[PDB]
Formats: structure tokens, sequence, C-alpha cells
């Protein structure tokens, strides 16, 4: 019946999760328009997603995606060149079009020992915002920022999603890998590694042992070393389809 159809539409709104989509229905909030007239029932997120519904639905061609990546890469560089920033996802893998952006970021100042340096992220979030790259914010945490951005014009672009994550320098690589994917490639790689006596996750690559209950994180300073640990020729990102 023409209502299940409603819950579904809700969830189409970033922010609006299921349990959240339901209560909204209970207020009779079902359509797009039912939302619009009711910004008060929604969080900043949900409101933002809704503001951007339409654009959020479109995809990013790499022509754009790249120009985006230029901007992120360049700005972090001027705040502090000790900032490593890899925009990952399918995109990295040559994908012709992308859903969202996701910048992975690190700084040697930050390791899995400090954990308390949101300014590290913030500073860029703020930086990105003064340029009018990031144009809205969904949810800005200490280690991760969900927001919205948009390329500049001279006369326009949709608002893409953008995620920036802060990762320790001692775990960046593993994560650069992991958010690189594809989901399959990770499975297989994670699958291969297991055989050599290793366990790779999004943070580390640990050596296994007897009864599995084991690990103690090998140093990683490039994605390359991951591969070396498990001796597989490094497959460039483009060759990680499976
Ligand atoms: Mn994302």
């Amino acid at each position: 019946d023409d209502t299940s159809s409603s819950i579904n539409f809700l969830t189409r709104v970033t922010g609006i999760g299921p349990s959240a989509a339901r209560k909204l229905v209970d207020e009779g909030i079902k359509t797009l328009e039912d939302l619009r007239k009711n910004e008060d029932k929604l969080n900043h997120h949900q409101r933002i997603g809704l503001k951007y519904f339409e654009d959020f639905e479109k995809r990013i061609p790499r022509e754009e995606m790249l120009q985006m990546q230029d901007i992120v890469l360049n700005e972090v560089k001027k705040l502090d060149p000790e900032y490593i920033a890899t925009v990952c996802g399918s995109f990295r893998r040559g994908a012709e079009s992308s859903g969202d952006m996701d910048v992975l970021l690190t700084h040697p100042n930050f390791t899995s020992e400090s954990s308390k340096q949101p300014k590290l992220l913030h500073r860029v979030v703020e930086q990105l915002q003064k340029v009018r790259f990031i144009t809205d914010t969904l949810s800005k945490g200490e280690t991760k920022f969900m927001g919205v951005c948009q390329l500049p014009s001279e006369n326009e672009y949709p608002h893409r999603r953008i995620d920036i994550r802060l990762i320790p320098k001692d775990q960046y690589y593993c994560g650069v890998l992991y958010f690189t994917g594809s989901d399959i490639f990770n499975k297989n790689m994670r699958a291969h590694a297991l055989e050599k006596g290793f366990t790779i996750n999004e943070y580390t690559i640990r050596p296994l042992g007897v009864t599995g209950v084991a690990g103690e994180p090998l140093p990683v300073d490039s994605e390359q070393d991951i591969f070396d640990y498990i001796q597989w020729r490094y497959r460039e990102p483009k060759d990680r389809s499976e």
C-alpha cells in the first residue's frame, strides 16, 4: 500500500534513518513537501540533506570530482604541508563518476597515541569554508566531518557530499587502502593476507599466530608496504576492481 512507499522516500533523505523516518510518518510527514513545511521536526542533518535532496541524488563526473580534489589538496597544503590528504573512494580507482567525496587526512602530529586533536581537522574544515568550497555542514565531529560542498562558477553546480576524516599517521595507509576498496578487493586482499599469517583491517595489519588471538601492528608508511607484508605485487588503485 501507498505508505510503505512513504517510509522509503523518507530514508532517501540523508539524515533520515529508518526509526527516524517512521516517527516522522506518525506526524503525517510523508512527502518531500511534508518535510519542507516542517523543518522543525528535523535535525540539522535531516534539514541539510532535505535542503539538498535533489543535488544529493545526482552523481559527480570525475571532471568535476577532480577539480574538487584539486581544491581540497591545495588548501590543506597551505595550512601545513605536513598534511597528507588522499581523496579516496571509487574515484581514486579511476571510476568515471562518483557518489560522494571523501578526503582522508592525516598529520604526523597526530598518532594513535594522542587522539585529541580536532583542530587538526577543524582548521581545514574552516579553511575549506572560507573559500566557499564546503558550503554547509551536516555533522562536524572531532575525527570526521560530514558536510556539503560545491565548486565555484562565474555564472551552476550541485552540492556534493564531502567527507573528511582524520586518521592517525600510524594508520592512515591501512585506511587509505580500505576506503579505496572496492569492497571485493578488500575481501580478497584481506583474504590473501590471512593465509600468509596476517590480518589487515582499516587501521592496521597485524601478524596473526596460533589460535588467531594475536596481533601487534606492523609499521606502515605507504599502501605499498601492506602489499609487501603479504607479498602481492602492488596493484595500483585502478586494478582494484576485484
Ligand atoms: Mn561518504
